[PDB]
């Protein structure tokens, strides 16, 4: 097992990288260090700098979510390091690198699990929205951030290569995962962490008018490609409606005492944005593309009921991420025996042609959509109110 190191070893450690690379470079501040190594230790400079002060300001109980994010931020330059890297050279023969591997006790039989990368960069991309009014991107950007001494642009690139690193790290436990699990799925366990805003979810009415619109489209569907039954479309098509039906139906099977509505209908909205982004795929554009797809009876009705063109990538988020929460804790056999795992039989099993891990890597993907996207309207919109 791994063993994260303490905040004030990695606090001392990089002090003395800067030094080191200082030092080397015989220069005495590092704005005057050559690219891309100057806002490698900006960004790192100015993590450590606001890690500290919420530090001195909150007085929290445990420094675990703080060490998180910078292991988070080391990992994330050393990954800006290969991709700076020539054709020929190597990240082994890099100090820097080198140096934020050491700090942070990384060998080749000593790395960290699938799930401390995933929370390494699940804690920074939290601690990135430290940089938008009130912690939220639909306010903006604020005037002055921890990240000020970064230009715009390099903001925008940091974070999302911040991002795409966390769905690579998801995708990567995703692809481990084996469908051998025997624990049974537990609806009554299952509590959100913290409640919606409801203003999401007021555009969907309620969740019997969302269940109707649901089955009406289904019905509008059959109607127009003159079939009985949804198992007489297309592999792809039915599975998809299925997934529908699956997810609607074992909503409704869970008291409303145990799961709010304003719940039900954002899970199921989640649900309808995964259907809307495969078949969007099969189009060839980007799942969450606002492009009308005249060709799709489905696609079409599904982004009238979610309103898909009005909303912001910010709400869009919320209830993916809602959908996903959903279906891993009703599929995936998490642990405190060893290691999760697919339950061998959940919700899906008897869905034909349906592929999970195919759906959880969507819902990753279009996370990453909606955070890169909120990021760069940010600073498209920073950066006009500076050149006026």
């Amino acid at each position: 097992t791994f063993v994260l190191k303490e905040f004030d070893a990695l606090k001392s450690h990089f002090n003395d990288t800067v030094k080191i690379i200082l030092q080397r470079e015989k220069k005495d501040k590092i704005e005057d260090l050559p690219n891309p190594r100057k806002e490698e230790l900006q960004f790192l400079t100015a993590v450590l700098n606001q890690l500290e002060a919420k530090i001195d300001e909150l007085k929290p109980r445990s420094l675990a979510s703080y060490v998180h994010v910078f292991y988070g931020a080391m990992l994330l330059v050393c990954k800006d390091v290969e991709n700076n890297l020539r054709v020929m050279e190597k990240k082994e023969n890099s100090l820097l690198f080198t140096r934020l591997m050491d700090g942070m006790g990384i060998s080749d039989e000593n790395i960290p699990t699938s799930e401390q990368n995933i929370m390494f960069y699940r804690g920074l991309n939290k601690f990135l929205n430290f940089i938008y009014e009130s912690n939220d991107s639909r306010k903006g950007l604020k005037k002055e951030h921890f990240l000020q001494v970064l230009s715009l642009k390099k903001i925008y690139s940091l974070a999302k290569l911040s991002y795409e690193q966390e769905e690579a790290a998801e995708n990567n436990a995703l692809a481990k995962l084996t469908a051998d699990g025997k624990t049974k799925a537990n609806a009554n366990s299952f509590h959100v962490e913290k409640p919606i805003d409801s203003s999401i979810v007021e555009q969907f009415k309620s969740w019997d008018e969302m269940k109707g619109a649901l089955h009406q489209l289904i019905l509008d569907e059959l109607s127009d490609k003159n079939v009985a039954k949804i198992s007489a479309l297309s592999q792809a098509r039915s599975a998809q409606l299925k997934f529908l039906q699956t997810m609607a139906e074992q909503l409704d099977k869970i008291p409303n005492q145990s799961l709010e509505p304003s719940e039900k209908m954002a899970i199921l909205a989640g649900a309808m944005y995964i259907v809307r982004g495969q078949i969007a795929q099969e189009y060839g554009k980007d799942p969450l593309s606002n492009d009308k797809i005249s060709a799709t009876v489905i696609h079409t009705g599904l982004s009238t009921i979610l309103h898909a063109n009005a909303d912001c990538c910010e709400d869009k988020e919320v209830l993916i991420a809602a959908a996903n929460k959903f279906i891993r804790h009703m599929v995936i056999e998490r642990p405190e025996i060893t290691k999760e795992s697919v339950r061998e039989n959940n919700m899906f099993s008897d869905i034909a042609g349906f592929q999970l891990i195919s759906v959880l890597t969507l819902i990753q993907n279009m996370i990453k959509t909606c955070r890169t996207d909120a990021i760069e309207a940010c600073v498209t919109k920073r950066k006009e109110e500076l050149e006026a």
